[PDB]
């Protein structure tokens, strides 16, 4: 029976005994345990007394109220296996480590506020790449199951990670770095027979690991397991005091690494200058591991910046404003020597991005298989969207306001794909694939310059208004850049007011006959469908196929007399010769409604549109149904397309 | 008795026993008496020891509880069964956590609400410096016209009326921001907001902006509130967990159960879970049984709040969007930015999911309604969006907008047996994409818009149906394109609404599987004078005698194929035939201009053989002996 | 105050009173109180002593490191309403039961370690079928919030369950074992008039319960409210120690199952064939039960196992390596007797598979209203997913290098559908619906053998590409089953080096015109877009609408001389009778852009091909436009179509 009102005089006291009953009051209160078997000193749950330590009786989670300093958090965290839950507001003075299989929590009070004095990372989550490698012993193809090496060249163990390379290029884009391939996969699985050891993987292969460009394996060290549960890193009113950080959590080799909610403010004053490399959340070579629900402000540079050979890595329901990118997938700069690694299964989804600084969900020009799922940008001060790596998909995103284009690609980039993505009153246009091609289905743009731009691909299905000089702008981002054909089909790109339905940019060497138009609603353009620049000489029109053009004026039955027939309709057409037009005339589908012996075959002739000044009247332009037969009195029936 | 003994010192270590029993320290210093973790003793309070959550067996009473939550900064743990007998306010930085077992049993003696969280709007605003523009990352004031803390929450209003729908009410714009920068200079002070303007705040609507005080960051985990068997013991309450000016709140799991009666009446405003004037809050997972109103009630500037994974059943709806009545005076605030997510209703007694005619960039995914008394789901605020959403056996539509309501989206929908339609969006135009009604009156009811790709089968009367809610509802054009509405067996493709006056060339088919209608294609009703078909492109009428090679003699050939026709003038028809695709195979010299005549339809007496009916392909050159392809299309 | 250093001390105490505080110090130690009231021993929270027991005073969770033994956490779990923490690395040698309102929550060290002696089950939660069953009183339709009784025939309580059958057979699939009908709901109103009980239910019902199939309904026992945090079952390096178990969680009338995470391991050798019945999670019978992000090795057979009732079931963000099927939706064998209940609302979003012994996602043959959203399979020996039951959903699905196909349904399995699904690099085809049909709506399939096949249905936009045989194969699984109309519209599939556009197959009685083509891009394809074989007579084409077969003299304008123009463009078509062939010609919209009187109706004719051997050159094809009035001098706008 032992009872101290004060930690010093606990830890003065010379005749502790194993059997003792003993107690602390105050605000790290408790009870404890003494033993003689060295014990390692935090200052909350282990204590130096004369003869041996005391250590916190306690069953689940260890609390930072028990700790008398920072640097008693930190020793107890340089351990695997912790439970620690932040229930008061942390004073960082040094980087806070985290072990495998350990989970950091913390209360609605709870806080980690960083140094002051000095800029430094928050939270360091910190494996390492291998320092030996042995090559394979074979090729092992994309999709392998099994990778083979020497008998005796590695020890593979069950449960643990292997780190694969070669001189083969990262793929997902057009990597300017010349960023080479790894892999992280988990051992499941060995055998040994004829000198070779098979080792089986959690994880397929996703390129070929070939002799040829000197593949080869070496052992990681993993920090795996590691849960943040609600970190709350800085505090409103930090720049008062310029309390600041560079990166608030950083992991490298980590597996199975798990954030979930929490906030994340200020490593730059709000509103200033981007900070490079200060992100909030930065995962390199990281497997399996996920941000979900944390919101983010202030941020020099990215809210989650995902890097190195990070797989089956999903950010979701974040919120992050005044940011750079509120995510980026990044390349890696060998200016200084050879990187490894691209981003491989990346998904985000509903997510919110306000007022970034650039795009506001992007990627550098590596990555495989990046999904972005019902995520928004607002505000952005450039792009919306950003993909600089090949065949980035989007489903039922969202961008409101960006200051260029909604969605966008880049510098050599090749078809992102949007498919039902809606793009409001961005500046320059909604979407801009003009780079490198784009699929856009069943996409909506509302209040640009031009809804889309792009270079070739396919425009399906789809609606388009208030874009002021047209809803399709057919260009290049330079004139360099290759023009493939374009598919526009099913498309609403109706007169409102505002731009045409078509730019076809002759200024950059658009040939309009790459483009076919089929089943489009044109309806209200007249004669102003197609914008035309930098032509010098009339260039043929796309292939056009049964769009709408008017709504008035665009079906009826007429009766031949004498073979002929003149009927006022909304027929439209150019028949001059100016360089920015196209020649054209409307599609006049002809059916035969009665069967007279005197049925011949029936053309449209004679196309008079009325050109009453000051403005023309349509319902008075007109065409003549003429039949191969002087004598055909048949009805016809006429419809009206483009 | 603990709270007896006279001779407590600050020194001592003391115990209690029992159910509440655990470690306690005296102490002189002034203390809120809640006898779970304080309690009054001669000369001080004794204070339980303890770190991590407090637990309800603590505490001697429910009032104990209430005083205990009604400080901010409390993680409590409902271990035990609780009788209320007063409302239970929770305030900022709080968890309740709710064990296996915890409950809370509503007041028996007076319905009232269960759990509270309310924070409180300004009580003094003043105007914008200039005008701020839907977008602006700053708001303006006069410099010392208030003190913007960052971190901190702002409430600004006009006079601008709310416009994400027809607003009957006149509501007015407001919306909720958090101040996350603040410079004063040249006697103004401009302030920096977590998230843009939605509107334009315009000094001529006398804009303003004044400081809530907020309830922030409550969480409230597995809440159970009532117990099945309540109705034999008669005990309701009124609203299960009523938010107003909150932000990040959410709600996880949990039960809410019994305001009314099983299969009982509504109740208006019985709620089981309302956000007024909620930011950043969410609810998740939670299941509702025996609701007075809706399951979760979204009204004020709630904005970015999401409901997923709910399971709601016998409630008035699900999920409902409100409006707010200005019959009293000025009302401020409509929803922007919420999703409802993978959540399922049955047995609603009005519409599934829910909006009224106010709220902005409002989205359901992945809900399904099961047998609901009206719609399985109601938009009446403008451009609603549903995502592969599904709707069984409504009493009235699958989907539906209302009266002045403009242009609900609806993509890769599926309807089932709902009586009426499948998609009723013929008050104002609807976009219908890649979406199925099957078992249904009609398909879909529609007066302009489109309806693009997707699949109809088994609707009585016809899959599409060209109508209005009145006669004065404008009809728009209509693209009907790529849709799969066959014959099955039960009505026809397209029906045209004479009696409302819909006028068909306003309508254009293209490209549309329309095979086994033969001659009854269209219904019509209503016409007065035979009108005016749609234009009609590349549709498929028929699947047999639909493609051949015709050799013509002397300039013709006589074809057997499904070609077909009505060349009748009754008024409640359409003119139209067949378009024949023509393509020349062979090239003699002879080779003319091509033309359809002579349409010929079998008309044999128990049944017509449209195998049996005829055209002829006849040249503009009398030796024409061409060899031409033919197809046959609608 | 008795204080004892050890446990055996203080269980030998033989003079315990009630009014003793009792501690135990160091190792499982705490507060206790004696009582003589007979208690459940289980050596953590209930301790035998002379003359009664020693009950552990606590509030929250109980955790293993109290316990002596395996042997006293089944008995603490063998009662309900217990929250218990495994903090310790468990060593199982019985089954675990766990009963309703009851939380088992795992530390991240904490495990259970099966039994290497016997392979048995490690976790169950398992009530039971009703003892007695009563038949309805009334028909009860589809779509009914009340079923009748007889008056005291059965006691129905508010918040309990009640499991309704008949001999009606279950309709999702084809049902080939003739499993009958069952669900499970719960009752939410009850009251008697006239002789007659009405219970409301929570659910409304599914099928028809008719008094002529002899619907009838009984009170199961249900265990309701579980929910697993974090299950560590097994662990890496099980199969060097022969460390294996059957079962997993096997889960039968349960309510309200919540699985979070966890890790479950090895019930096969790690590549090993498959062993029946060995799946990690088996839900029988289940409501309103989840399994959300757990990971899943080397298991003999299924992931998840869905089967009998089970309704309003869903599996989230999964990951399994190594298994059979990664989920299964099951039948039941009625072999040695009648057995009920079908799936009913499954959803299986975000999980991924790898190297799936068997189908990565699959249904057996019953099942009603089951979607896959954004699943991925890689690299699975069969299908990346497999429905064997009618209608499955599939959105935003991907499979990579499955050894057959990326998607199929089975021999009598009704339409599938495929919204926006990916295929890469799968073996035999993207999509396999030649079964039954299917409707593959904005899908992707490249690399395979076939894009698609498909014997009726639609294929309705998408992309296709590097496909060596054809992009759409039409044809059968057998020539027995049925061919229906097929619609391919709007489907982009380019020649690219590879296979031709459409292969129509005719040895198993593929008849072409069933097909219509409309509005597709096939550019590059030339004479080849068709591939035909097993015809022994020359078949009719599909109809074709406005394709597009090439990309350049597809559009120009021509002018009439004495009624003829000579047009070079690349026109096509085939005009021979060879039996594996189609005889068709490019289709030529003419407008007239001038409007003389001499103008006539227009037509092609002499329509010339190139045949220059080893390369033809399509820049030197022609066709002529002659008018029916040998003097039209006319200028005529024309665009070639396929
Ligand atoms: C590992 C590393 O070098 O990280 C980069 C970081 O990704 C970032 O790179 C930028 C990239 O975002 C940009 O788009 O392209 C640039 C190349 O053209 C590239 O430089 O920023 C740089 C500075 C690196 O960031 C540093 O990384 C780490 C770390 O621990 O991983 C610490 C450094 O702290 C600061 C804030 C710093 O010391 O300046 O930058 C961090
Ligand atoms: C929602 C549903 O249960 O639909 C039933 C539909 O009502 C109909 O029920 C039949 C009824 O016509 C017949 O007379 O009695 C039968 C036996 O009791 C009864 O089954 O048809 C069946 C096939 C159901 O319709 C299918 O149901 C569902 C579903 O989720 O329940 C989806 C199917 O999609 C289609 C359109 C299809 O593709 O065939 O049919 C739906
Ligand atoms: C309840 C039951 O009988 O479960 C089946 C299980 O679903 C599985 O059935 C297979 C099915 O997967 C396959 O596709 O079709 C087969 C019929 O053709 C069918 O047999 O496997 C069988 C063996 C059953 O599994 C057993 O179920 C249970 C249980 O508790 O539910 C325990 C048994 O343990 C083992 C591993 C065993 O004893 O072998 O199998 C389990």
């Amino acid at each position: 029976e032992r009872v101290f009102s004060d930690l010093a005089s606990m830890v003065a006291y010379p005749n502790f005994q194993v059997q003792d009953k003993i107690t602390l009051l105050g605000s790290a209160g408790g009870d404890f345990t003494f033993t003689t078997t060295a014990s390692v000193v935090d200052n909350g749950t282990v204590f130096a007394v004369p003869g041996g330590y005391l250590l916190r009786k306690f069953v689940g989670p260890a609390y930072s109220s028990w700790f008398s300093n920072w640097t008693g958090i930190v020793t107890f965290m340089s351990a695997p296996n912790r439970h620690l839950v932040v229930d008061t507001v942390l004073q960082a003075t040094s980087v806070l480590n985290i072990k495998s299989n350990s989970t950091l929590e913390f209360t609605d009070t709870g806080r980690i506020l960083p140094d002051a004095a000095v800029a430094r990372q928050v939270l360091n989550i910190t494996g390492s790449a291998p320092s030996v490698f042995v090559p394979l012993a074979a090729d092992a193809a994309a999709g392998s199951k099994v990778i083979t090496v020497a008998a005796g060249a590695l020890s593979a163990v069950k449960g643990t990670y292997l780190y694969l390379r070669s001189n083969k290029l990262c793929d997902g884009g057009p990597n300017t770095y010349g960023v080479k391939i790894s892999q992280i996969r988990k051992v499941v699985g060995v055998s040994t027979s004829g000198g070779v050891t098979s080792i089986r993987l959690d994880k397929t292969l996703h390129y070929n690991y070939y002799l040829s460009d000197a593949a080869e394996v070496g052992i990681p060290t993993m920090v795996e397991n590691v849960t943040l549960v609600s970190p709350y890193i800085n505090e409103f009113g930090y720049d008062d005091l310029n309390r600041f950080f560079t990166i608030g959590i950083s992991a490298n080799f980590a597996a199975d690494l798990h954030i979930q909610d929490g906030v994340i403010i200020g490593n730059k004053r709000p509103g200033a200058s981007d900070i490079e490399g200060r992100s909030a959340i930065k995962f390199n070579n990281c497997v399996d591991s996920t941000v979900k629900g944390t919101c983010f402000y202030n941020i020099g540079w990215y809210g989650v910046e995902v890097l190195g050979c990070s797989e089956d890595t999903e950010v979701h329901d974040i919120h992050a404003m005044d940011v750079r990118h509120a995510i980026s997938l990044n390349w890696q700069s060998t200016a200084d020597g050879d990187k490894w690694g691209e981003p491989i299964e990346f998904l985000g989804v509903n997510c919110e991005a306000y007022s970034t600084t650039q795009a506001g969900f992007d990627t550098h020009d590596i990555g495989k298989r990046v999904k972005f799922v019902r995520c928004v940008s607002y505000d952005s001060a450039a792009a919306g969207f950003q993909a600089r790596t090949n065949g980035v998909e989007y489903l039922n995103c969202r961008a409101y306001r960006a200051a260029m284009d909604g969605f966008a690609s880049n510098t050599g980039v090749a078809f992102p794909i949007y498919r039902e993505c809606l793009a409001y009153d961005n500046v320059r246009s909604g979407f801009n694939c003009s780079y490198g091609g784009g699929y856009v289905y069943d996409c909506e743009a509302h209040g640009s310059q031009n809804g889309v731009r792009i270079n070739g691909g396919r425009v399906k299905g789809g609606r388009y208004t208030r874009n002021s000089s047209s809803h399709i702008f057919v260009t290049k981002d330079v004139a360099e850049t290759a023009q493939t054909s374009l598919e526009i089909d099913g498309v609403s790109m109706r007169y409102d007011g505002t731009g045409r339905a078509v730019y076809f940019h002759g200024t950059v060497g658009i040939d309009p006959t790459l483009v076919s138009m089929s089943n489009n609603d044109m309806t209200g353009h007249g004669l102003f469908w197609a914008l035309l620049s930098g032509y010098t000489v009339q260039p043929t029109p796309p292939r056009m196929s049964r769009n709408l053009l008017d709504d008035t004026g665009i079906r009826g039955v007429a009766t031949l007399v004498a073979g002929e027939a003149t009927v006022n309709a909304r027929v439209r057409g150019n028949f001059g010769s100016v360089a920015n037009s196209f020649k054209w005339v409307s599609e006049v589908k002809l059916t035969r409604l009665t069967f007279p012996s005197s049925a011949g075959a029936l053309t449209v002739t004679s196309v008079a549109q009325n050109q009453d000044v000051p403005t023309p009247n349509p319902d008075l332009n007109s065409f003549v149904i003429r039949s191969s037969n002087a004598a055909d009195v048949s009805q016809v029936a006429w419809e009206v397309y483009l």
